[PDB]
């Protein structure tokens, strides 16, 4: 059986999939580069505010969402930008990257 149910949620996720969503994503996010996966938050208060009614947090802000934004950096999930509204995937977040990239080392 298939339905598409994962259990947790996640930001990260959230965030992205508006990228790949462009019918759902109101001009909210733009994409630097498609290859690293980079991405520019356009409207920094849209992000949020939609982000929190995933969350049922009608006090959800960017404010807050960064939050995890910031957090995401320790896991790998996203990666620190020395820009503006600009973020980036990491290696630890999927769908977003493409091809089959590994290196010559492996465990």
């Amino acid at each position: 059986g298939s339905s598409g149910s994962s259990g947790s949620s996640h930001l990260w996720e959230f965030v992205r999939d508006l990228l790949l969503s462009p019918e759902e994503n109101c001009g909210i996010l733009e994409w630097e580069d498609r290859e690293q996966g980079i991405f520019r938050v356009v409207k920094s208060e849209a992000l949020a505010k939609m982000w929190g009614q995933r969350k049922k947090n009608d006090r959800m802000t960017y404010e807050k969402l960064s939050r995890a934004l910031r957090y995401y950096y320790k896991t790998g999930i996203l990666e620190r930008v020395d820009r503006r509204l600009v973020y980036k995937f990491g290696k630890n977040a999927h769908g977003w990257q493409e091809d089959k990239l590994s290196g010559p080392s492996s465990g």
